[PDB]
């Protein structure tokens, strides 16, 4: 049976900060200062969700763990889960929780939660704070990421 070919990136935030992982969290900063390397992050399209946008899954560690929304009474947050990116690619409605709409903002990219329209991936404001979701209308530096494709 055919296999998809995931795209890979190094993903940066403002001021050359990079996405990386430690202790089960997706973090942003200088990976080496936190005893890590910049994470090779992969994506695959969610083909069945909305063919008019660019829905994707976001995975770390060769796509072994993927970013998901989790609903709380204070709104959605994000966490990495033990679900691999091929399991999402071949899945169904349960994959919507792991889906983000990828769009351009000039030379940057923004990622909107498919499960929570209007909520976007947001960089941390505190050291060692995981990536956040924020409800942003007017695009800003807080939601702008830089995808540098490697595969």
């Amino acid at each position: 049976s055919s296999l998809p070919m995931a795209r890979y990136y190094i993903i940066k935030y403002a001021d050359q900060k990079a996405l990386y992982t430690r202790d089960g969290q997706l973090l942003v900063g200088d990976p080496v200062a936190d005893n890590c390397c910049a994470e090779k992050i992969c994506t695959l399209p969610n083909r069945g969700l909305d063919r008019t946008k660019v829905p994707i899954f976001l995975g770390i560690q060769g796509g072994s763990r993927c970013l998901a929304c989790v609903e709380t009474e204070e709104g959605p947050s994000l966490q990495l889960e033990d679900v691999n990116i091929e399991e999402l690619y071949k899945g169904g409605e349960e994959a919507t929780r792991f889906t983000f709409f990828q769009s351009s903002s000039g030379s940057a990219f923004r990622l909107e939660a498919a499960a929570w329209p209007g909520w976007f991936l947001c960089g941390p404001a505190e050291p060692q704070q995981p990536v956040q979701l924020t409800k942003e209308s007017e695009p800003s530096a807080r939601t702008k990421f830089y995808f540098e494709q490697s595969w």
